[PDB]
């Protein structure tokens, strides 16, 4: 199956100028609890902004273009982004934007972290209707000295 897993701060918005406007650790350890031994697919500009291979996942990048980095895969549309995963049991979507809209109706759980922050971004979540989803699971957490917002882990699954 493909699920996709993003970070939602308010308004639904993932990102700025292409950063990490928040350090908030606690839900780093989350996505990697959740990517670990999975393909992780990704757009390109989420490829440059992360800097770096993640390791113990197989790293594919959607461009337009030929690879620039061979430790990676590179692919150049959907169809063949999820061929080149293999036959596995979960792909994991990791962004951005223009990755997500694609993805989502070809989605059938997301792991979303909801941030009570606010971050005039310019990237936002798909406004997906949730009456197409349950959530299955919530683990609410408020801040402590290591992540300074609260934040709601959620899984929801298509009906
Ligand atoms: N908060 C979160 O959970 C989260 C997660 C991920 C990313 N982000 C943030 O999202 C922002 C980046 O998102 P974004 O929407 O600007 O970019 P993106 O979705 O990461 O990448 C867009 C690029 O991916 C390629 N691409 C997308 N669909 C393609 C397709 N069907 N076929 C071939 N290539 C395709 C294109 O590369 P080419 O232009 O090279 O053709 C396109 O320009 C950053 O700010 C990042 O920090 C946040
Ligand atoms: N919930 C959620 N949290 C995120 O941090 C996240 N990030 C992306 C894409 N951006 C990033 C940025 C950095 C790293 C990263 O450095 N990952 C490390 C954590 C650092 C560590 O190992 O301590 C990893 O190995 O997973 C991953 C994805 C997509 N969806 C997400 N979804």
């Amino acid at each position: 199956m493909i699920s996709l897993i993003a970070a939602l701060a308010v308004d639904r918005v993932i990102g700025m100028e292409n950063a990490m406007p928040w350090n908030l650790p606690a839900d780093l350890a989350w996505f990697k609890r959740n990517t670990l031994d999975k393909p992780v697919i990704m757009g390109r500009h989420t490829w440059e902004s992360i800097g770096r291979p993640l390791p113990g996942r197989k790293n594919i990048i959607l461009s337009s273009q030929p690879g620039t980095d061979d430790r990676v895969t590179w692919v150049k549309s959907v169809d063949e982004a999820i061929a080149a995963c293999g036959d596995v049991p979960e792909i994991m979507v990791i962004g951005g934007g223009r990755v997500y809209e694609q993805f989502l109706p070809k989605a059938q759980k997301l792991y979303l972290t909801h941030i009570d922050a606010e971050v005039e971004g310019d990237t936002h979540f798909p406004d997906y209707e949730p009456d197409d989803w349950e959530s299955v699971f919530s683990e609410f957490h408020d801040a402590d000295a290591q992540n300074s917002h609260s934040y709601c882990f959620e899984i929801l699954e298509r009906r």
